[PDB]
């Protein structure tokens, strides 16, 4: 009974660290957030901003989504993020990732009422 909005928080929000992500952050976070249960999710981004700040992006700059839908929004301000990208030698269930911290604008897709983030589209 996890909502799409709740899933976005689980998969992409990490407001509890002001970004200080160790080289093992993704290995730990990808498993702790259940993104390596059925397999190793290839790529996934975590956002280190407050929940309110990320939810606010749904009212920010409307930009085309990678899938062609019109429900994507880019943050006006840059945000603290961590990208997780499965290593070339990662072998499920031993999911291995490279951790890369950055400060970039995020692009999320929003749906529902309230209109909230449900998908992480890209960082730019
Ligand atoms: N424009 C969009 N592009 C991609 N997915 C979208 C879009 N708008 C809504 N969604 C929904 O967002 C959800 C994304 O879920 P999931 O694949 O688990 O996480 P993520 O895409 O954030 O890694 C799906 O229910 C999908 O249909």
């Amino acid at each position: 009974k996890e909502t799409a909005a709740a899933k976005f928080e689980r998969q992409h929000m990490d407001s509890s660290t002001s970004a200080a992500s160790s080289s093992n952050y993704c290995n730990q976070m990808m498993k702790s957030r259940n993104l390596t249960k059925d397999r190793c999710k290839p790529v996934n981004t975590f956002v280190h901003e407050s929940l309110a700040d990320v939810q606010a992006v749904c009212s920010q700059k409307n930009v085309a989504c990678k899938n062609g839908q019109t429900n994507c929004y880019q943050s006006y301000s840059t945000m603290s993020i961590t990208d997780c990208r499965e290593t070339g030698s990662s072998k499920y269930p031993n999911c291995a990732y490279k951790t890369t911290q950055a400060n970039k604008h995020i692009i999320v897709a929003c749906e529902g009422n309230p209109y909230v983030p449900v998908h992480f589209d890209a960082s730019v």
